[PDB]
């Protein structure tokens, strides 16, 4: 044996490429311009609380913006405030509170309706996207990374604008979205505050994806947008957890009123210089599904700031489920189905093991611990870091500070916010070759997760283990008018010939959507 | 109507392209060296304070570095500070010092002078850049986010290196440059501090924007650079707005001495490997020209920090702007003009609308709001969050906690910074599709600014509302020693009629300049 | 002279590129799976404090992962501190605590021995990588950028979860690795804290570099891993400077105890959609060596706090250093070779001066001042800010605080880390244009470092000044077993003839490897 012959370059500065009449070229520009946005009001009457139906409709010829927004105004009243609280950097909004707040909507274009759920899709899309996308499509676009929010903490999502790291990833006053505090007297023990919150629509087939340069949809003679508003506190409101009661109250109560709402579109004809628009338009338009779900009451005994080895494994297994096709991803999240404190973080659980089963094979990442399930979930585009998705003790030296007595330490006990974990078909190892993403093949699946609470020594609450899918789906638009969408189906021998695409494609016009 | 066949690949990890003589080859490498530096003292002695006509004279045989670097040091005695104040992340510089303190300069490059403002240029560019960029420009490259610097705001530009959440985006001491407090006595109310400031030259035909891997200058039998040296105090001392004064003091007091200032060149033979260089090398050195500007006393009757609706709403308005090609780009900011305190944050006013004039048409953006605003400038290069832009309250909780007293409102709060809009031609959506970027066509232009401003009920200021254009212009260098610069003008009929391009180009030794 | 014509193009958003069936391509995948991970034990007990050799015996068939990792599991008691103390945000690991442990480590591939210094290696790619790199070989990725930690500083690494600006940035405990903290009783002086660190292996022929997306190994029939341990306190656990000792105790005693280890690798069949694997793989494993090293005892008489030019201009100058061949890259440092303090940050100098020798050729450096120093550092990939780099005093407002008394000033003073200069043969910009990056041409070379210590006034430490050389080093896997190492070497003529490589090649299969 013998190294080969390996051919040689010269590398040297990019400086010395001289910009010359042979290499430079002068441009001109068009663009989708800005003098060519309208509000459209809803159809009837807005509810002042933000709960029920609320219908938009509104024709429009020529080409509109794909990623549409929803921009809401009212007035929270918080109250059970103790007297004379500052409040600072302890009041804010929830992360992407308008999609938050609408567990259905319906979108018709041209005869075709599209049935989507915004809250499920935002759920998700929210710990699986580059933080700087997510901007562009709420002003609270910043998840929980822990259990718990405190005023001191550095990463306190209500921080205000002066006092954030980075006043585009808080969810406080004074950051990406217009506000008003009421005046508050001395003694009071609630508070007022006005909101105006400008947020794309998470929706089929709009594409809050491709929210950097979205492609526009063309001539839409029907156009509706019916949404189930469930614009109530609990899915809009965020309030600190260091904020002291009132003597004798439990919670904080919250009232929404005043509530409005239009939505913002871009409208405007397509320049001649880009040239005919073709017959047929594709659109990347993802199909969330919750495949299944199961709940229990999960107690805890010993203490969840104690020994991590002694904290309690809580199990829950899905039923066996059935699906038709393989999807390109799924996503695996255990959290509190009923929330005690309504203004505080979603309680997730931190996942400490998970198996698997498809079809005959069983038992599929069972020797995995929680960095490689991290490794596994940010490797299909988990955008948090490890201290949050463990779910494990954050600031274990406060906590065991002798100073701290033993009544006090649950209180000062913060954890990492929970799990979520992304995996694909091709994660799965399977013998079976033929269960590969987007594969006409039907399969059953069984998700077994092993999980601990942030809950205190004899006390508990229930978790749902949820399973999604998220399958690739397309949207079509034809020239003459109609709408479709499918799923991109193909047999397991038509993929598994297909040719292979280690990088990207050399052409740059060029889309792989999907996979 | 039915779907249309779509072509399969299969991904595959870059990990299973395995390295193999077909596919690996061994790199060498040649590069502008660091052996090369030359530091070129001015022609006459630099006056002490920084106060007048500064003369560099050096022929250069050769290569010539394209962003050649202007090193300042001096001593700043600050006096009227209230004895034994700490200073704690107080006193700092202001962004890009050297530049700032430049209104004009003109360099000669083989008989043929530019005359260019680098303190225009860069109040522009410090907004229109990538951070990281800017920071290889000047050790001063963080801009302010807010129109008042406290000590403890979180992203305080003079927290000293150890106190900075980056010390690359801090001004304060102890980050990216040299400095020397002298002794300070118990009781004193005055301290002295050394600066060395090396900062990169913003002066056409400078690389300034290809700061990263710049385009060297070749042969220069003259090479002159003549600068209006304004190094004042107010244009580069920064104190925190929570100093507090002497007893009858209203603003502190600065003095500059011991003022030096060196140019700092790299010099080197053109290695032969990279083979003759070409007959006529061309520059990008765009130009920037304030097109017109108009101002007005802006007085406050309600509180800044009271109803954001009721914030008085000023209107500037310029007058018809001839010009007669369209330029790529515009800028448009509403600022104060005489500063009451000297070493503050440059007051900006918080856009709320924007209506503009081109020819015939007219009410163009009127339907904008500020998120669209803000939308329409970060597209166009802006690189600063909504909390700045905006200039809405920035710590709202802060100032309506009813510890604080009805006279310190005022004093607790602090605003955004304030606005900047770019704006291209294509993003105005004009009927008339020959108004485009670098046409050579005659347009008038007008542009009307609603504003809100940062005094307080019973103050006021006076604000000037600007309006800038960033043409591309190109510098080219001929064989014989001659260089010209020229706009890049073409017909419309040319520009419309000219190839379309969506994505960059595949050859990557392709430059596009402009657009 | 006149301009030349240049061409034209229309720029036009991607959004106007409409997916089509003649654009859109439908993908599936297969990936390296995760069902796929094996735990391989030691051949013998480890020792309970982690010092002695360390084996590993495992032969693996099919495809073995290119980033194998080393999970280490012990409890660290740490002694006398003083009574009652807090210890919030004052605890944590040192950076890359798994490989700063193994001064030497053998791997064995098919009877081929692989002998390298992990210590060695990782002190040099912790200052010369992407850090979100770095952050997926170790949980302990963030190196220091001071040369003294206390708990209010901003960056301070051993800051918990909750009071880190980036938990992934972080050392401290609630962050990227799992810990418990034993119950401290009130009036204790010392606490035991268990750890787990899973960090990956830097040694050769390990894929550290291409972390992201490993090549794996193939059919190891002999697969041996001989670690010299020495996980020792003063490798793993660090401490904060402002934790308080208990009365008459000089520095903390640490102990580890119930030290495990084991190996963790993916062992999987290649699938057979890739094709066969072809016969010869190459592998990129860089070759660090220690070319020449020199060390004094250095005493300041002034105060490092003081006057910048007045500190102590300490200089070391190496031994001529004989190489046969031209190495890629250089780096030089200059650190105290036996620390004070054993739980405190490594002490580096600030370099301010660098005079080399290559040969005949003198003096090249010797015009570089310390911000061209870091210019040309961070021009080769360098990944830290100037304050950290220069070594200058970071906190001068701090010490010049008249309220700070005199014999308190160098408690309260903070300098930066320190200098790592990282430069290649091109920078040196000799007239031997024969001297180049993997030339086969024998040189002597001569290293002189001007630099400034941290140490007080009448006081000294020992430092030592270090050359490394980086160079090109391939590790070839033949299909019959056999695995074979070479630099890569090149007649200076063949590399001065080769092609020139002014950007990355358009077909995006090729790999440049070196240079």
């Amino acid at each position: 044996n013998t190294p080969p012959e390996l051919d040689t370059v010269l590398q040297a500065p990019y400086a010395y490429n001289w910009p010359t009449s042979k290499n430079v070229k002068i441009a001109s520009r068009i663009g989708i311009p800005y003098s060519t946005f309208q509000t459209i009001q809803p159809v009837s009457d807005a509810p002042n609380n933000g709960i029920g139906q609320i219908t938009f409709n509104q024709p429009l010829g020529n080409l509109t913006g794909g990623a549409p927004r929803l921009r809401v105004s009212f007035t929270a009243e918080i109250k059970n405030i103790l007297a004379d609280s500052s409040l600072k950097d302890q009041i804010g909004l929830k992360s992407f509170p308008v999609n938050r707040s609408i567990p259905v909507a319906v979108i018709n274009m041209n005869g075709k309706t599209f049935t989507s759920y915004p809250a499920q899709l935002i759920k998700l899309h929210q710990y699986n996207a580059d933080p700087l996308e997510l901007a562009l499509l709420s002003p609270c676009s910043d998840v929980d990374e822990y259990n718990k929010i405190k005023a001191v903490s550095m990463n306190n999502p209500y921080r205000q604008g002066t006092e954030s790291t980075d006043s585009r990833m808080s969810r406080g006053l004074g950051c990406n979205y217009a506000y008003y505090i009421h005046p508050r007297a001395a003694g009071s023990t609630s508070v007022k505050i006005d909101f105006v919150v400008d947020e794309a629509l998470v929706a089929n087939p709009t594409q809050y994806k491709n929210i950097k340069d979205p492609v526009p949809f063309r001539n839409l003679n029907t156009f509706k947008v019916i949404l189930d508003g469930q614009f109530k506190p609990e899915n809009m409101i965020g309030i600190a957890d260091d904020v002291k009661l009132v003597a004798g109250k439990a919670d904080f109560e919250v009232d929404i009123t005043g509530f409005k709402i239009n939505m913002l579109v871009q409208n405007w004809v397509a320049p001649l210089e880009i040239g005919d628009i073709p017959k047929t338009i594709i659109y990347n338009t993802p199909l969330i599904s919750l495949e299944g779900n199961i709940s229990s009451m999960c107690l805890n005994t010993k203490d969840p700031y104690g020994i991590p080895g002694e904290r309690n494994k809580h199990i829950l297994t899905t039923h066996s489920m059935a699906m038709n096709n393989v999807p390109s991803m799924f996503a695996v999240m255990v959290s509190q189905e009923t929330p005690t404190k309504k203004f505080a973080p979603d309680q997730l659980a931190g996942i400490i093991g998970l198996e698997i089963k498809v079809d005959s094979d069983v038992g599929i990442f069972r020797e995995l611990e929680q960095q490689q399930l991290y490794e596994l979930s940010s490797s299909n585009g988990y955008n948090k870091r490890f201290s949050c998705f463990s779910g494990a003790l954050a600031n274990g030296l406060t906590v065991a500070d002798p100073a701290v007595a033993a009544g006090n330490k649950f209180k000062e006990a913060i954890f990492g916010a929970g799990s979520v974990i992304f995996f694909r078909p091709s994660d799965l190892g399977l013998k079976d070759y033929n269960v590969m993403a987007n594969a006409n093949k039907s399969i059953n699946m069984q998700v077994q997760a092993t999980f601990v609470t942030p809950e205190a020594a004899g006390t508990g609450a229930h978790y749902k283990l949820e399973v999604f899918s998220i399958r690739d789906n397309l949207t079509y638009s034809f020239e003459d008018g109609t709408f479709m969408d499918d799923l991109t189906l193909y047999t397991p021998d038509q993929l598994l010939r297909s040719p292979l695409k280690l990088t990207d494609d050399n052409n740059k016009l060029m889309r792989v959507m999907g996979g």
